[PDB]
Parts: structure tokens; sequence; C-alpha cells
């Protein structure tokens, strides 16, 4: 019949946060499958999800901006944000579904693939060591094992790794994160603790990396515009792939980045052609980057191509599950404008349990797989064995 | 202690949508109300709250921009919609409680009053006859029954109606609502037969109001740039108070005020400063409505006060039970550009049971009362007499 | 009652200027207090007051906003300046007497606090040493006692400190101060002059500061955009937290910024978000600076909203006495986006008489009271003490 | 010497506020005057006046521009408004005296003259026999009124009169004034009733008139963009010289202009080029009101100069008594592109009692006078034998 029967979610636990699961099945038997995320910022997805395919059952699984330009009717006042996340979620479901029915990699539906290999970025470095330490581990607690981490990516042949900000001399080694209340000063004034212990940090970083590997700098929501120019012009003289800033103010982002002697990066949040345009009419960004987890991967086509006719490459925002990974790395696979993709390296102990399949990498790049649908499904066995705690995330 | 001692969400019937509710109480024993909605394109809402609601236990019930600037952080990168509607919802109980623990009514908190009465009109009229006429009698089934229902509002001396778009000559009495896809045509385009309607339908609307009573059209998302422009064009002779028209195109929307010989409202759908901000740098609006239930009502006097500097009068959005009535018209009282309120003047049979006090009206004005708090309270007992339903609004 | 009885205005020496207040009396013997100013520019304020009350008495103590409607339409044509700090005086008396009213600080009235102390810096340092060496002591005469003030800066744990423009090698130590005719050189050309003397000096503050301690420098109207230019291209290599500049022109101020190396501080003589709007939309300052003695807390609150949608961070604009500070503590404790607020270190002999409670800093931070209002009020029998003497400030 | 020996400041009564003059004397005894006013919503000016004329005592009286310059040095910080008002007077008294010294008229310090005679219009026509019928009579209390006054301009051979916004059936006929608070609705909102009076006045006023003489209508501050454009719809088919429009919205202003079937005049409360400028900028006149009284006449050929370039003709700002218009006459004799002069015929029983020399009206024109300095002098005798009530105008 090629219809819908069931959409249903699924959670297990991911140490500090939990994955999510949508599981959509068909009449034929085949079974669709996206990963989505509470934690960051986004209590309610579920629900979302759990009243919109109420709508979804007994249409067709083929139909998928059908259900796209329905979903976007019933939820228009309140578009975006948790809302936009539970589309996205179903629209990653029904890729998967369609993308099996017809018995190919999810790239096929995407324009067919251009590369066969992506070139990554270690995102988290050390960033998941330093703070979530009880789940990846060797733990850093000090600049030596900053400079370690950085030489451990070095040794195995990454290219790039991204790191965030964190304070060394006041105290245990901790992150700084005012943008997400960790601490709460809600001014976000960047300090000269700040600079100090940024210049430390990223000193001690490049001395593991050595000359050749690029580092990435995330400063997320953590300052506003006017300290954005204060980091940036300390600095200045540092070797930086990107600077990733957050913002909310297309002018204010276009501001700091006409004044920035490094490319910036922004948009990880944002959702559409629509969210992503002020931006872009405003030169606020060398880089976007796109979550397609949160808006879909049809969508996120949309936005490459838009991104593309402003001659701006993209890098998918990626830092979850494995699943996550899969589905990024078909978009990555049919998107000419890419500028790299994102991952985390670290893994927890039993990420390899929770899918059928593991990204491979080899010689700093991902290796796109070509198996019907996204490359990977969640094992509904190993998620019950790793039942879901409360939430965590930003909300811990 | 003046410590938050519990927050709590509650539902009830009201027949083709649920009411909804957080409780808020201290240690002092007061206990603070808000209504909020989600059958309004906002399934989440609740999870929301439920998620935010475990930090806010064992802070000060005083410090409502606190929490505010906090929740702001921890949902940072999914804010606005479903997400900014909860952290609204726990603002208007943090209000209730902190006014009650003062004794005053909630527009002291506000500035103080600055008019005792405010001016409404009389909404969904005569939608909620014609489109749930199970729940507002008496039902409207044809032109005659909308001349009848503006020559009760005239008669019961209310200054202003507002309806929507309704199709007369193809079967029975219908709304047209395409941007809630109701029905299913997701290019929204504007045809001879809707123009025509809404010919008919304004005609014996305005046969019953009289040439005193002033009407207002409600459009919604039901078109694009394109469709509206082709609207105002054929009611360019009608007397209309206001045509509202939600848009998230500030380009595109300011582009039809420029050629509408009718004042343009918008924005109900629209959080904080930051989203009103487009619109009104674009000369997009001549009234700026302002969802205070959503917003929360703090932050609503933020985007009055910028609406002010740029001459622009704001409207409350409301259209629910009567809590966030009396929640609007705090806000209405202490706002000095105030437009009109709205108000839905056709009630349920069991409205009244489940509040312990009635807005009350005279001469076309709403009273604003003097109580401690928003000015009613959800009854508990009443609550649990009328058990919800799933979601109905736009997702029914 | 809750009528406002009286409005009466008071005045006492403060060495080269005076001190005003505004008293306001309720039916229950409640007294509500403002400061203000007319020495910054402003003669005038006590008329503009003396009128405005009048049509005060009989009025409600709470309806504070209502009496700003009010005042705003009866002085409309004549708006901002002179007659909007004569409206902020009041307001910032109505605010005092109705939080006293309802027992408690004025900070809970304005969303209530959100930090219980803020980071100062100690303004007028060393320039009140310099300019008026017989009320603030220890006389500074050269650079060796700019030095020396600095080192007590960072002696007594203030974590910055803000000087002005100096003249050390022609003649007498003196203030370079064209902006306000001293001396009158209407053209504010710089020369080499006071290119070397700017040099001169902050490099003895800073060498006496050390490098931690953080400097401003405020250029107040000192120049025209060319010579700020210059300035700030002498002053590329200086560590400036910022650099306060301010202009009537947008356009200007905007190029000075996109020229500048260092964070730039503007408006501290601007009314109302239709005043610092023109500056926002140009991308002018880094940090707005408020003056909520001239606005009015409850408007500041305003701008300080309109700024956060901006990205902005505020800092108040704080240099009177005792009754200013706490008024801008209030504010300061309630504003998410505050930058830092300003504080004269440097007191009157008799300062302390003048008011029941002195200002408390502990490590470089102003401990926010929690009394009922703004937490100190006049003393009426030490005002009677330092008669005023004739208008001094700018006036000298 | 040349020197300023005093500047001294004199009141009077003028029915329903008080005229206010500048009294200048030099070392040679030659006396220097100006008209000033605080009833226009401005307390404070003689305050102003009285400090900054202490100043100028010892200086020439030839250095007017220096004046300016150094007053505007000291008052920087609070300029505009009622600061700037004082330094108007004050230079308006100099620029007679120096006119005086030197045996010509003001308009041979201001280019020279380039017309004899000035078209005006009665201006406040029927407005002071409406609103200060114990003034100005005979009293207009109906719409008969109302023509009448309009048939005596047409006999009186003037070409064109201007009125304001009047309630003619709801009780005895009012002003509708609430941007001046008469009545106190802040909101500004225009309804059906404000509508249907000016229809019914505007459209008596035109059968008074006859078809050649003009009519101009002024709105003031009275409502907001939205109302502008309600009211200009509604009165599209009259024919108007102008209609009168004031703003502080630059964008609002403009928008409304585009889409005025009539020429829009403005800024009457404006200061300086720097205030004009974002009006013109956006288009968003067709005639620029210069208050010369409130500027300065030396400082508004500097406003008429800019005005001139942007191919925008002026009109004076002149409704205070004949030393006023003989102020105005002199600007009005200099600059080119001169739009109209504005005058109030209808005069005082005592107004000729205060003044040397009327204003001499022929054929609907202003005689410019050649007597040394102004055209007339306050007779200090006569201001004596009529004291000065408390402030009136605006603040009544
Ligand atoms: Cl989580
Ligand atoms: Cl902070
Ligand atoms: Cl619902
Ligand atoms: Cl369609
Ligand atoms: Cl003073
Ligand atoms: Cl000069
Ligand atoms: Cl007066
Ligand atoms: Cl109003
Ligand atoms: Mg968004
Ligand atoms: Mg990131
Ligand atoms: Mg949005
Ligand atoms: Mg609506
Ligand atoms: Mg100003
Ligand atoms: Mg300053
Ligand atoms: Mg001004
Ligand atoms: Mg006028």
């Amino acid at each position: 019949s090629l219809k819908v029967v069931s959409v249903d979610t699924l959670c297990c636990d991911a140490g500090w946060r939990n994955y999510h699961f949508v599981k959509l099945t068909t009449d034929e038997g085949i079974v669709g499958w996206s990963e989505f995320d509470e934690g960051f910022g986004s209590p309610g997805v579920t629900a979302v999800i759990e009243q919109l395919g109420k709508r979804l059952v007994g249409a067709s699984v083929m139909e998928h901006e059908r259900f796209f330009a329905e979903a976007y009717c019933l939820t228009r006042p309140a578009t975006g944000g948790v809302v936009s996340e539970g589309i996205g979620a179903i629209e990653n479901a029904l890729l998967d579904a369609k993308a099996k029915t017809l018995n190919v990699p999810c790239y096929e539906l995407l324009g067919g693939k251009l590369r066969d290999r992506v070139p990554v970025y270690w995102s988290h470095c050390p960033t998941w060591r330093i703070n979530h330490p009880k789940f990846f581990g060797p733990p850093v607690t000090d600049l030596d094992g900053v400079k370690r981490t950085a030489e451990e990516a070095r040794e195995r042949q990454f290219r790039a790794i991204k790191t965030n900000i964190f304070i060394h001399d006041d105290g245990p080694l901790h992150a700084w994160r005012p943008g997400f209340a960790v601490p709460f000063q809600p001014a976000l004034n960047v300090d000269r603790k700040v600079l100090r212990n940024l210049r430390a940090h990223l000193e001690a970083l490049r001395d593991g990396a050595g000359p050749d590997v690029e580092i990435l700098l995330d400063l997320n929501f953590n300052a506003k515009p006017e300290g954005y120019l204060k980091i940036l012009r300390e600095l200045a003289d540092f070797d930086l792939f990107w600077v990733e800033i957050d913002s909310y103010s297309p002018q204010g982002l276009a501001y700091v980045r006409n004044h920035s002697p490094h490319p910036i990066s922004s948009c990880e949040t944002l959702f559409g052609i629509r969210e992503f345009k002020p931006f872009f009419d405003a030169n606020a960004v060398d880089v976007a980057i796109v979550d397609t987890i949160w808006n879909g991967v049809w969508q996120s086509m949309k936005i490459a191509a838009f991104a593309d006719a402003h001659d701006i490459n993209v890098a998918p925002h990626n830092f979850y599950g494995h699943l996550c990974t899969m589905i990024n790395a078909n978009f990555a696979a049919a998107v000419p404008n890419l500028r790299i993709m994102e991952t985390d390296i670290d893994r927890l102990a039993w990420e390899d349990e929770l899918f059928t399949h593991a990204p491979e990498y080899q010689n700093g790049e991902l290796i796109i797989p070509d198996r019907p649908g996204w490359g990977t499904d969640p094992v509904e066995e190993a998620i019950l064995a790793h039942p879901p705690k409360v939430m965590g995330g930003l909300l811990q």
C-alpha cells in the first residue's frame, strides 16, 4: 500500500544526555529511522512528534514534502524551534523509509553522491574529556592534557579539531558557558580572565597539534558582539580555521565578522531559508552551519542551495549518536558546497551496541556508506538495555 | 521564605480545544496562576513547562526576570515558539504570585494603571457560531445569520467586531483556512471564489452592523503577498477598522501594507522585541498585535515600549478562557499605546464554572478589576469536572 | 488614600556643584525621594519639576506611568533635555514612594533582582583629584600623582578606573575640555599636544594600575569624528576597557567605531528609546551608557530592554551623590544586560552627613541593599547645614 | 565699549498664557529685545536665560555667534528643548541690539531683504474664538460660527486660514487635543467621531471661505501614523493647502506623507539642522516649519539654507505676540525659499498697548517694516500694567 502504519519514538541513555529516535513502519514492513535530540535546549520535541505522527498514519511514505507542507500549516503559528525539530525528525525517518523502499542509500534521493569520502574535524576536542570525563576518557584536567589530546588527534590522522572556552587558572579546570547559564552571568561579559585562559588553552592545543592540524574555536552564545570583538582582537595572531559564533543578531554578527581576521561560522540553531536569509543578506558568515537533524535533510538541501547562490559553503551540525552521523554523511555526500563535516570522535563505551553499523574513518575522512537508507539502524534490544535518565544536556 | 515550592500544570475541556494552566505555589501558601494554550499550533508547551519548573523550585517567587534570564539561557538554541510559550506561561504565574504576595492587582507591577476600562472588539464574530456551533450558539449557517450576529453585536453595545474568511456559495457554509491546511492547498492561492465570498460575507455583516460599528477582517496566514494584494484591491471600498495579516516576510508584509487602503495589523505569533523589530524597521504594520499569553506579560511590556518608540499602538491577542482575558486586561490597563483589546464574547456553557470571576463588560468596554493578581482563579474542582480531550485547535 | 499630597525640591552644596532632590509625600505619610542635577548643562530642571508637580498632587502615587504619559503630553513640544530630566526626577521619587508603600526595595518593582552585587569602575580617577582638589584629595598635580592614584585603586581592590583628557606639559596640570568651553576652542581640533599628553597620562596610569586593573578613557564631546579617529590611532596599542565618546551624529560615531581597535561607549546624554535608536541602527556603540537619573528608572528599563534586543550591554551614568548611586544600584540589580556600573569613589568630606545610608563596596563590587525604596534618604537637617551656592558644574 | 551691560527677562499677561521677553542693554545704551514663550510645553526657559545671560555680561554685543558657540558648549549635554529655547531668545535680543547699534533693520543682518511684503495665513482660525472666547471674540460655538469666521477671513482679504480638530456633535463645541492630554487618551486613537467631526467642520469652513481662500489643517501631535493615514484617507477629496503633522518619527511621518494626497508640513518643534536632517533625508515633508523664536533667527537662517538645498520651502512658526511677528517678518524678508508666513489675526484687547508698533497687513500680506532692529519694542510700563498669571498654555 506504501502507507505509513505507525510512528513511534524511542529514547536511551547517552550518559549526560539521552538519545531519541523516530521509528516509522510502512505497510510493506519497511522501518525508517531518525535520531533527534532534546538536551540541546529543546524540551518538547517528543510531544510534537507524537501529535504530528498521528496525522501521518495512513498517508503515503513516499510523499514526504506533502507531509512537511501539511505539518508546516498545522503548526504555522509556533514554527521554528521545538516544533520544527519534530517535523525534521519525522522527515528524516520518512526519507530513510523511502530510500529503503527503493533499495537505495539516502543520498540517491538527494541528487546522487558527488563524493565518496568527507573530511571531518574532531569536535568537542578536548571539550568532551574535560566536561564529561565519566563518559569520555582519558579525563583532561590540565594544560598538559589539552596538549596530549591534540597530539592524539594528530597521530590518528585527523586534520582538524574544535575546542570551546575553558578556565584553567581559577581552581579545577572548568568550561566557561555563561550563554547556557554555566555560570549564571547573563550579561555574558568577557573579562581578562576569559581572554588569558583562551590564549593559554589554544597555545597548549597548538603545541600538541603541530603546525599542520587545523584548530577551530567555538564560542557558542557566550558573549555579546562587544565581547566577541575583544576575543577576536586578543586572538588576532592565532591560526584558526574558523571562529564559531551563535547570534540572533544578523547586524551584530556581521559587524563582528567585518572586524575578524579569522573566518566566522554560525547558524547551527537556525531553521529554513527564512532564518538563514538575514545573515546572508548582512554578509554575516564565511561558513553556514546547517543542522539537518533539526531541519530535516530535505529542508537542509534547500538551505544548502540557498547558501550556494551566495557562494557560501556549509557544514553539518553533528554532535550526537552514530545515526545522526550517518544522516549527516548522506547530506555531505550530495552537497557540492560542503566546507567540512563535524563529528565527535570521543564515543560512549556502549555507542557501538546501540546501532547496527558504526561510521568508518580513514586518513581523516568519513567513508560514505552505500547501504539502503541512512547507513545504520538503532537496535531495539540495545536501546532497552540502556534506559534513559531524566533530561540532561543544557537542562542538567 | 518567598520560595517557589511547586510548579504544576492542569488541563480541561474547552469543547474543540483544551485550556491549560500553570499553578505555582509559594512557601507562604500563595498560589499564582496562568493560562496557556497548545491547540494553536503548539504541541509541547506542557513538556517545556514541566522541565523549566523543576529549576524554579527553591528560587524566589519575586525574581521573575532572573528566572526568565536563566530560562532563556538554558533553552537558547531552540528559543521562540513552544519553548518561549512555556517560559511565558511560567512568567505569568510568577507575576500573579508576586502581585498576590504584595496584595496588589497585577497592573501595580506593570507601571500602575493608566485607564479603568478598555474598549474591546468582539472577536470571532460570527466565526465561532459558524465554525464551532456545537459550542457557541445560535449556529450561523447562512448570510442572514451573519447579518443577525452583527445586529446582535450592535444591540449589545459592542463598538467593533472581527470576522475571518467564509465560503457561502459552495455547499454548506464553511471557513476558508488553507494557511492551516483546511483545506489542504498549500500554495494559498486566492481565486474568484474567495473574493466574491469575502464580499458577500462582509456586505451582510455591514448590513447587520450598521454604519457605526467597526468591522475588522482577519486573514491569518491564508494567502501569499500576491493574494493579500488581490483581497485588499477587491475590498478597497469597504470601511474596515483593520485587515489582519500574519506573515513571516517583513518585506512582503511591508509591500502589502504600502498598497493597502486599510490599516494593517499583524504580529500575533511573534516573540520578543527581536522578532517584532524587522517588521517595524520595514514599516510593515499600522498596529502590532502582541500575544502576552505566549510572551509573558513582562516581556510584552518591553515589546509595547519598543512599539511606542515607533509610534505604533498595540493590541493584545486574546481568544482563550477568562484567565487569559484577565491577564490581557492587566496589560491593557498599563500600556499607554493601546489600540484596542480583543475578546471573544461567545462563551462556552461551562466557562463561568471554571473560574472564580468572569470579565465584566459595560457599554462596549472591559472593566479592569482591582483584586490581587490577575483578577480570576481557575477552580480546581471545576477543572476536574471537565476532563480534557486529545489536542484540538489546529491539530483537530 | 494613596494620593500624592506634595512635591517639593531641595538643594544643597556639593562643593563645585549642588545636589538637588525631589521630595514627594503621600497621604499615608510615606516620603519618596530622588536626586537630580542641574550643573551638567541643565539649568531649568527645578522649574520643570515645580510646574509638573502641581498636576501630580491629588493623583495616585501608584500610577507612575500614568503621570509619565500625562507629563509627556503636556511638554511634548519641548521634550528631551531639561524637560525630560524634570520628568525623570519625579518618576524616580514616585518609584521610591511606591516601593516604600509596598515595603520593598525598588528593584522589586523592576523585575526583581537578578544579582546581589555589581562590579564597578572608579570614575573620575584621577579627574576629581586634579580638577577639584579643594574637595577631593589628595590633590594630583603631576604624572607621579596620576600613577599613585591608580596604585591606590589597585590596592583598594577596584578592578577598573576611568580618566579623561589632561595636559601635563604646558604649565600647571589642567583638564582639556573644549567640548564644554574649557578652553574656548569651539572647532574641537586635536593637535600633537593633546595626543602626546594623552599618551603620557595613560602610560603613568597603567604604570600605577598594573596589568590587571582595567583602564577606561572618557573623551566626552571634546573632538569631532576626525579628532576621535586621530586619538584612537594614536592609542591603538593601549589596552583600554572602553573609549567613551559623546556625539549627536550617529553616522559619525559609527564611522569612528568602525575604525576603533577599542570598545566604544556612548549615549550618557540621550533620552528614551527614540534617541538611542539611531545609534543602535547605525552600529555606533559597543556599550550604551544610560542616565537613569535623567530618564527615570522605569523609562531606563525600556531602554535596557531595547539594547538587550540588539545584544548591547548597558552601563549606568552615575557621578553624583549617594542617592543617585542607590537609584542606579537598583537598576543595575534588575537589568540582565549590564556591562558594569560607574561610581565616583572620591567623596566630599560631608557626603555621608547628607544621607541616612552610604553605598557599601567589597572586593571591587557595590553591594545592592535590601531596604524599602532606593536604599538611602537625604537628611533634611543636613541639607540645611550645607546651603547651596550658585550653579556650578559646567556653568561655573 | 560695545559690551553687553545687562540681560534681563520680563513677563506679562496674555490671557490664557503669558508673554516673556529678553531685554539686553549695551554700554552705549542700546536696548535689544526678544520675545519667548514657556506655555507651549516649555517650563524653565527663563531659568536657562538667567544663567546664560550671566556669562554674556561683559562680552561684545556684536559677537552673537561666539555667544551661541559658547552657550552650546556649556549646555551641550542637555541641548535642544528648553535649553535651546533660552539660547535662541538671547540670540534674538543680541540680533536686535546689533542691528540697532548699526542703525539697520534686522533683515540687513540676514542677507538684506529680498521681498517687501509676505503673504500670510490667518492661523488659529477659528481655533482662538472656539478655545479662548474670553480673549478672542466673537465666540464661536457652532458650525454656523465656523462658517462665519471663514467668511470674515475672505472679506478681510486673507488668502488662507488654518484650523485644528474640533468635536461638534458631542455636547458643547470643544477641541480635540489628546496629544496634549486634552482629553487624556494617550494612545491617540482616531475613531469615527473624530473623522465625522473633521469633515463637518471643514465643510462649514469651506462653505464660508469660498473656493479661492486656502484652508490649512493642523493635526499637531494628535495621532499616531495609523490615525494620520485614516484622517488623510477620509479627507482625500478636500482641497487642503497643507496638512500639518508633528512627529518624532521621521520614518513614520515619511510613510504618512508617501500616502497623502495633500501637502504635508511639519517640524515646528525641531532645533537645528541636526534635528531637521533625518526628516529631509526620509522625504518626510513638503514644507518645513521653522520656529525662529525657539531656534534664534541666525540659527534659523542655517536651517533655511539646508532646506533650500533639498528644494524645501520653509514657513515660520508664529503664534505669539507682536514682537514674535516682527522677528519672523525679518526672517521672512530674507529667506528665498519661503512658503508662507503664519500669523494670528485674532488679537488680545491689550495687544497694541504692549508694543510700540503693530504689524501692518494689506491685501492679505504682512508689510515688512524698515525701522532699526526687529520693528517693535515691548513697552515696560504696559508690561507692568498687565502682570502675568501662573503658567498657562499647555500647562493650564
Ligand atoms: Cl537529554
Ligand atoms: Cl552578568
Ligand atoms: Cl487543544
Ligand atoms: Cl495548492
Ligand atoms: Cl550645580
Ligand atoms: Cl577653535
Ligand atoms: Cl504661559
Ligand atoms: Cl488612550
Ligand atoms: Mg527562530
Ligand atoms: Mg557550535
Ligand atoms: Mg520565530
Ligand atoms: Mg489574528
Ligand atoms: Mg535630544
Ligand atoms: Mg562620560
Ligand atoms: Mg529633540
Ligand atoms: Mg502647528
